[PDB]
């Protein structure tokens, strides 16, 4: 009822990754 | 009853940012 | 025949794009 379960639910997060990529003004 | 299932399956999606970042069109 | 634990396991690997924002720009 977790810990394996939970490894499956990290990629869900992932998406979120690509929203920051829009906000890329400038380098840092 | 449990939906528990389905979000397993929308993890398997996100592999599509991987995919823009090959592309390297700048903006879009 | 039937996978669906195997599906499960692709869907780790995405958070591997973020990893390389971490990494930030090499090059050299």
């Amino acid at each position: 009822r977790n810990r394996l379960w939970l490894l499956t639910i990290l990629v869900l997060l992932i998406p979120l990754v690509f929203i920051y990529r829009k906000y890329r003004k400038r380098k840092s």
